């Protein structure tokens, strides 16, 4: 019940184009970054726990609470979905986010010529809906450890003290209210065509593979 939670690297180092120099500057943020729905704002659902530099790349935790959000996306992607299975309100959210929200965007901002990063550079993370581009991918799960084992290259360093800033966030317990009107007009983009989903799925799974990333439940 409640929370789940949602990791990834949100870019990689060598492989939008954060260097190592800019990372170093924007870390830690100027203040917990919230997460929202393709950069709606008034949309948020969440926040990041925690961001750490990872020697791939920044990698994030990420905590998702918002109460309305299952029912909105469930509605969307219609009645047969889950056919005979039997789960609970929290499984079908996971099963539900990992197939229309399967990747992320990081807000940074512009900067100006000769503005130098600094912690206020990064501003949230959208959680991308399916559609005609796809972000840097994600893995959902029920808890944080279970939400970050699947990156299996992700350092033993980072992985600890990324869990570490995570369980003291103050963000850790908060509930994110949206209204059924809001979360529908953010996520009407589920709505758009079998040959733009079955593409993007497979976009998804080659995307997952190659970052590392494969499971049974949520991931492939």
């Amino acid at each position: 019940m409640g929370p789940v939670y949602v990791s990834g690297y949100l870019a990689l180092y060598d492989r939008l184009a954060l260097t190592r120099e800019i990372v170093a500057a924007a870390l830690p943020p100027a203040g917990p970054l919230p997460i929202n729905i393709d950069h709606r704002p008034r949309c948020d659902i969440g926040a990041v726990l925690a961001v750490v530099d990872d020697d791939r790349g920044p990698f994030f935790l990420g905590v998702v609470n918002c109460p309305q959000l299952g029912a909105v996306l469930a509605r969307a992607v219609g009645p047969d979905f889950f056919g005979d299975m039997r789960l609970s309100d929290e499984e079908r959210l996971l099963y539900l986010l990992s197939n229309y929200l399967p990747s992320a965007s990081l807000s940074s901002r512009r900067l100006a010529p000769g503005e130098a990063p600094d912690e206020t550079l990064f501003a949230h993370v959208a959680l991308c809906v399916i559609g005609r581009r796809v972000g840097t991918i994600v893995v959902y799960d029920a808890s944080p450890e279970a939400a970050v084992a699947p990156f299996r290259q992700l350092s033993a360093r980072a992985r600890s003290e990324l869990l570490a800033r995570a369980a003291e966030s103050p963000d850790r317990e908060r509930v994110w209210h949206m209204s059924e009107e809001a979360l529908t007009r953010a996520l009407l983009s589920t709505a758009v065509n079998n040959m733009l989903l079955r593409d993007r799925w497979e976009l998804v799974a080659a995307r997952r593979r190659e970052a590392g990333v494969r499971g049974h439940t949520y991931l492939q």
